[PDB]
Formats: C-alpha cells, structure tokens, sequence
C-alpha cells in the first residue's frame, strides 16, 4: 500500500510525499510506514527462510527509516526494491502450512535444487560462450564489456538470440570482425544452450516432479502430521485438553 | 466437441492441465506480484513499466522467455536510463531463473506428468 | 529419466573406475605406504 500510493523515487516522511511536500495521503502513508516498522522490530524478536527474514527486516526499516531519521530518496526506494520483493518471495514460504498449496511449494524446492546441481557445472558452458562473444563481438554494445557480454549470454540461453540485429545486420555491413568464425559459434550457441541445455532441464524438471507426484497422496497428509505434532509439542497441555476433542459428527 | 471419439480425449487433456495451472497460481500469483512490485521500482521511468499494473501486466507478459533484455535493461544502462543499475541486473536475472527457466519447466513437470 | 534410473549407481561405478585407473599406475610401495586398513568417524 506504502508502495503503490507514492511514485517510486520520490522521498517520503508521515507528513506525506516531498518533490515542494503535499499531504493527499498522510493518513494512509504514517500508519502504513508504523505498521511496517512495527512488523520488523517484532520480525527480529521472532528471531533458506531463516535468512529472508533478516534480508525483508533489516531492509524494511531502511524502506521506512524517515518516519524518524531523513534519508537519501535513492537509498529508500533501492532497499524498497529488495523488501517489496522479498516479502512476497518469502510469502510462498508460509503458504506451504494449506493443505492444497504446499505441493507446488515441494515441487519448486525440488527442481531448484535440482538447477542449482546443474549450474556448478554448466556455469562453465557459459562463460565459454560469454568470452568467447566478447571477441567476436566486441564492436557492438551488447557486448562492449565481458560482464555485459556474459549477461548477454546469460539471457540469450531462452533461446531469443537478436540474430538479425547482432549477427546477419553487422555482417552485411561488414561490422563482424570474424565472420567464419562468428557464425560458426552462434551456431554452437544454438546447438548447446537454448536447445542441448533447455531439453536437459526439461528431461531432470520431468524425471523429478513425475516423482513427487508418485508421492504427493502422502506428502500433503506427511505435511500436515508433522505440523499438527509440532504445534502439539509447542502448546501448553491445559489448553490442548480445553480444545481438543474425542468425536465428531458429519451431517452429509 | 466431448461427444466424439475422435475429439473427447483431447478435451479431457485440456480440462485436466487447465484444473492443475489453476491450483498452481493459488500458489505462484504471489511470485509474479514479487516481480511486478520490485520491476514498478526499478524500471520506473520506462513507459512499458510506468504503473503498477502495467508492471505486473509486463511481467506477466515476460514469464514466456521474452524479457525485452536489450530495449529495457541494456538500452537504458549504457544512457544511464536505469536508476539502480547493480539490483536492476540482478533483478533480471533472478526473474530469468525463477520464471521462464524454473515455473516453466515446473509446469512441463506438471503436464507431461498428468497427459 | 533413463540416465536417472540408473544416476545412483553411475557415480559410484565412474568413482571406482576412477581410482582402480590410479590404483593401478601409482608405484606399488606408494600404495603400502597410503592404503590403510582401517578408518575412525566421529559423528
Ligand atoms: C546451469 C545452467 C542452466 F542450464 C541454465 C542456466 C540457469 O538458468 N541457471 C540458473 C542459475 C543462474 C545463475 C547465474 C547468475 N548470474 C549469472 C551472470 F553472471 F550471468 F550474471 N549467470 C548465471 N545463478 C544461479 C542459478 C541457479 F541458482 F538457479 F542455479 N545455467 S547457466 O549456467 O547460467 C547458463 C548455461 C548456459 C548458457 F548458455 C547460459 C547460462
Ligand atoms: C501459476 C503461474 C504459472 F507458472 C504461469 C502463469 C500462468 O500461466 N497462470 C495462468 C493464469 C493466469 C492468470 C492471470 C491473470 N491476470 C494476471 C494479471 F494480473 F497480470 F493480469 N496475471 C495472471 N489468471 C489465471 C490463470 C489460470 F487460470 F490459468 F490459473 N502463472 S502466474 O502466477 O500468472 C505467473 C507466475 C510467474 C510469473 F513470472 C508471471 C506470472
């Protein structure tokens, strides 16, 4: 709400938005930013979800830290950008205690592991490509760099080459330095990452969740078991005898 | 079209992969507001991303692999058009794993698993 | 999904044609000195 009221940019403070200062939602904006700084402050009390929760508290103060110390415009909105992503990154985190939501949560750790065991090798299948596109390529601002010339690299991978505007339109201008040899590595390009490398994850992301789903009838009852006995282990015994119960009826 | 042999089967495919991507988003609908809130701050002065809707509209549009990379990141990098260039980088790239790369092939896993 | 059937017991057979390779071109004394006949854990 913090967020979408106020154009991202534009220093604020619970007297409202600064350009010149104009008060159009004070209210809204000073209980939002006291309920955000109320919600860190208790975050840290409470203490990969282990390590989100200090990245969204120490960052959300700095989001919200003019309600009583004035600072850089370009320091609020860069620690916005990074706690307004991960308060609903971290949101899935919570969902996984539903019954009907927390397979697909099981489902995404699986396969990101499974990437995350597949990019300490072929981590090394990239950067032959963005170094060797940085020689190739070196006249053409995508690549005027080899940290941009590996993000180029990187984002080519979907299989969104530019072909037209980075090889065939330079080449007919005779912009490429190496035509043989430029041509013949955006071929292996296109042989080993957007088609060998995406059909390898397609086959490790099928061979995977075809298999939580051989196990998915259980693991939703497995969830919610170990949930209920470690709330069971956690609340007081008073309260369990008060609350829980030895039948129940059904009227169907 | 259910009332033919020769079509029924593939109304049934297309009934039972469309039931499970709705059940996927009750879940990954709060993935693609992480993106679409983050990309409304720092893409901000671009008219392709100038409100929050037409941001998560946008990131929405990206989730298929086509991210614009060169019209909206690099373009504006090399002009200093990007406000935040170090997180707008890295923003990128976390978008480029998590959707195009990881729920993309999530829900081939998915499909292929239930045709 | 086919490599994957068998991924389990591929990396131990790659594991040891990897060192029997080794264990048959270092030098025969190098192999008395190193290849000791019992190992302590401390879990
Ligand atoms: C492992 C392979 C897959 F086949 C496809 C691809 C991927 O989506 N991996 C996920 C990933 C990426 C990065 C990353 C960060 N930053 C950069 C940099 F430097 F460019 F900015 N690059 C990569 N970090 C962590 C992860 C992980 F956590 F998910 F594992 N990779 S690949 O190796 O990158 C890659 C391979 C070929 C190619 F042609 C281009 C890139
Ligand atoms: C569940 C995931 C999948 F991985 C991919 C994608 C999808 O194809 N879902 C189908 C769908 C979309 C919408 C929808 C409507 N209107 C908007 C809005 F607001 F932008 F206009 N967005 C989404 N409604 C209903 C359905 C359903 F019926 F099929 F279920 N979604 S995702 O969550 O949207 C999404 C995830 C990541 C990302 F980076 C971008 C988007």
């Amino acid at each position: 709400i913090l967020v979408v009221n106020i154009k991202p940019g534009m220093a604020f403070n619970s007297t409202g938005i600064i350009n010149i200062l104009d008060t159009t939602n004070s209210y809204l904006i000073k209980t939002c930013m006291i309920l955000v700084f109320l919600s860190s402050i208790f975050g840290y009390c409470k203490e990969i979800s282990n390590v989100l929760e200090w990245i969204i508290y120490t960052t959300g103060i700095i989001f919200v830290l003019p309600l009583f110390v004035e600072i850089p415009a370009h320091l609020q909105w860069q620690c916005g950008a990074i706690a307004v992503y991960f308060y609903w990154m971290n949101f899935l985190l919570y969902l996984q205690r539903f019954e009907n939501c927390g397979i697909f949560i099981v489902m995404l750790e699986v396969i990101l592991k499974t990437l995350l065991r597949s990019t300490v090798v072929f981590i090394f299948l990239l950067l032959a490509f963005g170094l060797s596109f940085y020689i190739l390529l070196n006249l053409q601002d995508p690549f005027s760099s080899p940290l941009l010339s590996i993000i180029q690299t990187f984002s080519m991978m979907l299989g969104d080459i530019n072909y037209r505007e980075s090889f065939l339109e330079p080449y007919l201008r005779n912009e490429l330095a190496h035509p043989v040899l430029s041509f013949a590595q955006l071929v292996s390009f296109t042989i080993f990452v957007p088609i060998v490398l995406m059909n390898l994850l397609i086959g490790l992301a099928v061979g995977d969740i075809a298999d939580v789903q051989k196990h998915a009838s259980l693991k939703r009852i497995a969830m919610q078991v170990e949930l209920h006995t470690s709330l069971e282990k956690k609340l007081p015994l008073w309260f369990l005898r008060k609350v829980d119960q030895k039948s129940t009826i059904v009227y169907p």
